[PDB]
């Protein structure tokens, strides 16, 4: 019996949640799901944007998969980032964004590559001060996080078909933050003999993404670098209705879309839950059932292919009629 | 005469510098080129990235066509990366980087869009320290730069017929510094009533240019940030072969490709010089001789259009013979 | 009536700020008493240490007289400095420490110096940061907060009859932090030419304060080093049982011992009033009373030199004993 | 033989150093002296204020007796510090700093304490930086640099009768810098059960050093409130003209007094060289020659008692005649 914690969040993760769960339900699996709550309305009626009740829950379970929390753009007091906390506290070192062709209008063939991000330094360390009119936020790069990252890109190459691995970075500007980052992975990728390792000057990496994504395999980068270049990734597949990630630790995971809240489509009845069910894919993987992963994949990319398909996708389809055609799809499977 | 300083820094810099000298001298214009070094093997000879002579010479003249430079990836005793210190040095606070749909075989037709970065703090303020095994970088954002950028960024909006502004940011995890950013600009902005202002989260910024930059105006942004942008917007109009830029401060600027020294290519007579030539274009237009930029920017096209191409487009062209069907297209205009 | 806020905190704030509005009252002055409270005790009880309401009651009055209040050496959550946070939060920017010679065995003779301390910034900021085995402390030098206290120091060295200011500095090690201090209260006393100023790096400055405190007229410093210097000249004069104070904006005050909660005592019935007397003595002269404040001085004079003493003075009488003997002394004034 | 580097630096180092020479001579041991330059003057001269040549010659030598050096109070392109430079390149961590009572006019008696001040960071880390009109600077301490510090303040305390150190901090206004050392100093104290270690608040501290110094055993504390604490210490028994130190590494030392260069008695011969005497005292025990250094301190101190004695001390004894006193009395010994 997998116990799954579910957090929802604000605006669409109201949407996509529900259907992960639903197509979770149908891989037959043994399934006890435990819900908890996290993001910018539960700051508003919790007065905290993670309730320690969320906290014991999440590790009281096998996995979690969140949907997303909205943030706002200047300070609130008593407010912090929900997801971006949960990253620091539990030591979600390791966010693990794959990049697929699909088969949609909108992308480009192909492409399979994972994006590999360092998850709690970087400038999302968050130390940041005013003083008159002058604003500082400290960018923090430690050997040990360096070391944790790399050795976790470098295994996940190790284990796939092509065996490359790309470092993004901007040493030649921060030869010391960035240059402590780059070298750290270049060491530790000493005992993985059977990766080919490469630099990449992360503007350039970016220009090859949209260029020739085709050529990579596993990029690996720092915090704010990895939030832009995966972005950029989902959009060369088919747009953050697709693309799904991982936040892993050593002793827990939380799955979660790439996407945001999209409060720009909130509440419409037509965000597109395939990046939420492809999170809940991996996080199936995570847990050592790596065939009904497979088979979500597969329900996903038959109903990708001959329809119905969400607004995002050229399509005129709602979330609940998408949702049901992978249910059933994954049903005659 | 305009006097026009010269600097080739290294790599592909002795390549397209050299080429755009050709294609100005075409022109029939009144320029005497004042020739300045600077870069790596300045460095190497003496002592320095940047000689004081060179700083001399690029404020003696109207304005100067810089190539590019290379930097090392880890600390060097003595050693500053060049343009940076140029920037920073002549305050050209400024970096104006056009992308525009051309006629070749990698671009995306219908885009036309200006990127305005902050050219002078963020991380860029290079003041990174060690201890022990952790690094730390400032990243520094003052409501005085975000004031002059802004004001750039709305000017150039309010000159172009769509009148749209995108503010990309990060504001969400960095209210104080992002944040300080995101408000400033959105205040001069009053001063700008006809121009539509719009504020969009750096990650998704990326997604939208890969999928729709055709809905992209002008775009202001930080100096890190921008970096990324740019060479992300360059691959969607052909690449880094194409794309100029300017670093404008308030009486000198320093015109340049948005490339660097591409030393997997240099020295092999195949570098695209158009990025260099549409770079003096900006540059002829800065200077007033806006007639002479347009024919500049007109023989390009046809080169392009008709070839021949360099390898970077599909081509076996090399660096001269292209120069070549410049200079004969823009004198039959 | 003048409006006093009264504030205790903790330990011998709740033995000495009594005492002191006993010999307040003794004024025969019009004075309407407000009670307010900051401190741990009030974080135990209220859940802050700083409620609003002392805030509101602090500004609906006059001026302001406060104990002292502990803090611990550690974060504890919830927890601020209370008195950090009023001069912070109110701008209290002029710290001002007098030290003068009485008629009491512990003290030397022949001092008369005003330390004018920074009461806003340097380490004062507060922005500490741990990163596994490393903490870094911002410390904050601005040419405005340089300028203001460099103002006040040079105003009352002009209202003083030797009109001497020295400006103590570590400059020679801190050029940016502690030169900006130095360079521009040298730059704002070109408008006192009616002052003799000195300059003098702050170790020397501590050993000729131990050794001819008599030298000095006024001195002004950074706000840790006036910490440091002005415990120091206390025990000069007397000791901390004797040492007044005022935190002195533009538009409040709040006056208090240079002491803390001295929790080595507290409960011990002996705890010296005279330097909340003094203190409030200090408020009189900020309040446009300047015959009641000497009075009251001349009175605390008198009974230091004629006993009873409290027990820091060698003598062995209570604190209330020591507080009648004042309030006598006054009424025969 | 002993080989002992000898450097003057600048203003009465020329005239305490040649006098410590005349002294080390006349203890009649194998000394071979090696002279080496250091300060402003051989900044001026040489372009540095630490030549190559200069550190190479004290790490070829037993120990090292320094001086004195200028610094200015602005930043100088090229100028460091000079005993700033040679602590943290020589990795000098322990500033080890003497205060006992001597027979002369201006000696508290019954003084005996050792100050033990961190000489390796803090904020002395050297790493300022000014944006628009704010200036920063950092202030670092490591959980390293406080458990060597730690250790060696333990050592000396256990070494002596009373068994007791004092940790001097501001860990109430600083808790994550000055409250790690705080704790890691006390951490390291669990392998030294013999001695009796407390904390005190660094301001009060001070006040007590001035009421009370006969309290203290030995006192730790960080970098700049050392300097403070020691300064005032010198006051407490005869002034700067007495204190000595040593900067002890695990590998090398180098003895110097506490005093500067005293540009206002420079040239004068007037300077007290005995600082500098028992510096090289502490030196000879540093090297094994206990007895030696104490027929040395016995030598001064008779000269103390019975004069002559430098003006510093009340009379009118120039540096040479004091020296050949103190020469006189050692070799009677
Ligand atoms: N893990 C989390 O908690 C995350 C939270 N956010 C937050 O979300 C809020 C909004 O962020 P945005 O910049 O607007 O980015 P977003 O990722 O929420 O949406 C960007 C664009 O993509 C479209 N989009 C996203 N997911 C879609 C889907 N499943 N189906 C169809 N269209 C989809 C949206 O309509 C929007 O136009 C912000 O507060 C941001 O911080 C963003 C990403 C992750
Ligand atoms: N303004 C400057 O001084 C700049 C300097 N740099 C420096 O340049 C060096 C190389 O940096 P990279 O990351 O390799 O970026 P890059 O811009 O020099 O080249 C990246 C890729 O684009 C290709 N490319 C660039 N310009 C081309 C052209 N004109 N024609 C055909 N192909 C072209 C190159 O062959 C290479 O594969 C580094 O040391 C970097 O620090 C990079 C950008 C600007
Ligand atoms: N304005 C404020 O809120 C202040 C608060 N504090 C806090 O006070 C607490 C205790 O600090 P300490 O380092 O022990 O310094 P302290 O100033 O409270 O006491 C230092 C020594 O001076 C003696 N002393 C102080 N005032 C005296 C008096 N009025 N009559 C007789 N003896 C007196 C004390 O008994 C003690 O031995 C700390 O938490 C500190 O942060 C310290 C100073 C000011
Ligand atoms: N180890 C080193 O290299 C040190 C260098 N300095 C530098 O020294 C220079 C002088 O700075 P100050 O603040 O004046 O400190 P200082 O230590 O040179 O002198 C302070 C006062 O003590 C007197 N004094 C010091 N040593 C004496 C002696 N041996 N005999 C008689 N009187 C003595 C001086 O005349 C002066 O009035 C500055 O440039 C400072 O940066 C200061 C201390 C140590
Ligand atoms: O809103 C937030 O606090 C986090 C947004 C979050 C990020 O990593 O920056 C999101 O953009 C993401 O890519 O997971
Ligand atoms: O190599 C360097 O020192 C500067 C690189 C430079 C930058 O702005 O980051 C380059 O990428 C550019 O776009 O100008
Ligand atoms: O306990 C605190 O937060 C501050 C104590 C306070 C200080 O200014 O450091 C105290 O020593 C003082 O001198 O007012
Ligand atoms: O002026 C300098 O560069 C060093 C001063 C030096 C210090 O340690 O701060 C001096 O005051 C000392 O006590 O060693
Ligand atoms: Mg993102
Ligand atoms: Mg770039
Ligand atoms: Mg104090
Ligand atoms: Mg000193």
């Amino acid at each position: 019996a997998y116990r799954i914690c579910l957090i929802e969040g604000d605006g669409i993760g109201h949407e996509v949640i529900p259907a992960a769960r639903r197509v979770l339900e149908a891989t037959g699996l043994p399934l006890e799901f435990v819900e908890a709550e996290a993001g910018w309305e539960t700051f508003e009626r919790r007065g905290t944007s993670v309730p320690e009740e969320t906290v014991e829950k999440i590790l009281s379970c096998h996995a979690t998969l969140f949907g997303a929390a909205t943030s706002p753009t200047r300070k609130v007091p008593g407010f912090f980032g929900a997801i971006r906390y949960l990253r620091r506290r539990l030591d979600l070192y390791a966010n693990v964004r794959p990049a697929k062709s699909r088969p949609v209008p909108g992308s480009r063939p192909g492409v399979d590559l994972v994006i590999v991000r360092e998850n709690t330094e970087g400038l999302y360390v968050e130390q940041e001060r005013r003083y008159l009119d002058v604003a500082i936020a400290d960018a923090v790069i430690s050997k040990k996080a360096s070391e944790r990252i790399g050795r976790a890109a470098l295994r996940i190459a190790e284990g796939r078909p092509r065996k490359t691995l790309h470092i993004a970075h901007k040493a030649n500007v921060l030869p010391l933050t960035q240059g402590l980052f780059l070298d750290t992975v270049k060491e530790v990728a000493k005992d993985f003999p059977l990766v080919n390792v490469q630099d990449i000057i992360v503007d350039n990496c970016a220009m090859q993404l949209v260029m020739r994504p085709e050529r990579f395999d596993v990029i690996v980068t720092t915090n704010l670098l990895g939030d832009i270049l995966s972005d950029l990734a989902a959009g060369l597949v088919g747009g953050l209705g697709l693309a799904p990630s991982g936040n892993i630790g050593d002793t827990t995971a939380v799955f979660e879309p790439v996407h945001g809240s999209a409060p720009d489509i909130a509440g419409k009845g037509i965000a597109n839950p395939t990046a939420a069910i492809l999170s809940a894919a991996m996080m199936l993987d995570y847990l050592g059932e790596k065939e009904a992963a497979k088979r979500v994949e597969k329900a996903v990319d038959l109903v990708l292919e001959r329809g119905p398909r969400t607004p995002d996708l050229g399509g005129d389809a709602t979330t609940e009629a998408f949702t049901e055609a992978v249910v059933e799809a994954l049903k005659s499977l």
